[PDB]
């Protein structure tokens, strides 16, 4: 717990330069126009741009304790808008060029976002999720709840109950809640092209989710800054902004980055909308 493995913190970070940056966000747009199935992974590296540390950065959570230095936070939770990336996964599932989105993040950013929750894993929590322990039945807040390790939280459930309501957020040695990792699992198992973005993938089994996707000969495609746990099973990476690197993916795929509304929860996927048609891949 203070002794918890924190993994490999404070990598360089490594920067492809941009004419081979273009031609590999070019190839990412290629396989994504050719896949069947799309998966997105993502993890604090996405929120970053958002005033949000990461863990294992060079100024991370993790890497600054391990200095004896205290990360930054340039907003709260609260006042944390959704970056570019956040608002082009909203995008790509609304068109259906993504299947399932697996986010190890507990910032709540891609619920707020106005991603639907039934393409959504959560696998370490939702800082603004509690759930009640009697019924199951999860509340998503406008403020954070106040708790982590899955502690009460003090309020109470009102389906048409009173259980104790309980936060999401995952303490080291608890176990990863059984729906979201089955319904990420059997998305990566069952993908084409798995996405990470943001991650370092050393976590487990989060981290290696992607891998499944490897399986029946999917493609595993990794955007990070710095090195990460499973870069030499990729057969795509890039280093770069993730930011970056999906404004030109849109671009590439004919798409808008759409319009945050603030705030908003969307439970079920919407019907799909039109697309732009697809280029001939020679
Ligand atoms: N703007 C950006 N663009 C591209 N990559 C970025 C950017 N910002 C940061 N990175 C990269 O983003 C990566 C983020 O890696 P880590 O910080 O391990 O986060 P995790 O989500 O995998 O942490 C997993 C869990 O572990 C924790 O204990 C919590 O439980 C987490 O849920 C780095 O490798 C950065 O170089
Ligand atoms: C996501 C990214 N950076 C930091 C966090 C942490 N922020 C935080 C800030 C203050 C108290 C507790 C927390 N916390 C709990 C889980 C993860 C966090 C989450
Ligand atoms: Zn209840």
């Amino acid at each position: 717990p203070f002794t918890a493995d924190k993994g490999k913190c404070g990598l360089p970070e490594i920067f492809d330069p941009p004419e081979e940056l273009e031609r590999k966000v070019w190839e990412l747009a290629r396989l994504v126009w050719q896949s069947s199935s799309v998966v997105f992974h993502t993890g604090a590296g996405i929120s970053t741009a958002s005033g949000i540390p990461d863990f294992r950065g060079p100024h991370g959570v993790w890497t600054m304790e391990e200095r004896g230095l205290a990360p930054k936070f340039d907003t709260t939770f609260e006042s944390a808008r959704p970056t570019q990336t956040h608002m082009a996964l909203v995008q790509l599932e609304r068109v259906g060029l993504l299947r399932f989105l697996v986010s190890q993040n507990v910032d709540g950013l891609h619920v707020r976002s106005g991603f639907p929750r039934d393409k959504l894993a959560e696998l370490h929590g939702n800082m603004f999720v509690e759930e009640c322990a009697k019924c199951k039945t999860q509340y998503v807040r406008d403020t954070v709840v106040g708790t982590m390790g899955l502690k009460a939280t003090g309020r109470l459930c009102t389906v048409a109950c009173r259980g104790e309501l309980r936060d999401t957020i995952l303490d080291w040695e608890d176990s990863l809640p059984d729906r979201d990792l089955a319904l990420a699992d059997e998305a990566s198992r069952n993908a084409d092209l798995s996405i990470t973005l943001g991650t370092s993938l050393q976590i487990r089994p989060s981290g290696n989710l992607p891998l499944a996707t490897k399986r029946r000969g999917g493609r595993l495609v990794i955007v990070n800054l710095q090195p990460t746990k499973h870069d030499r099973h990729a057969d795509l990476r890039i280093h770069g902004y993730v930011d970056e690197v999906m404004t030109r993916l849109m671009k590439h795929l004919g798409l808008e980055i759409p319009a945050w509304d603030g705030p908003r929860v969307l439970e079920r996927a919407l019907p799909p909308l039109p697309r732009p048609p697809t280029p001939k891949l020679e």
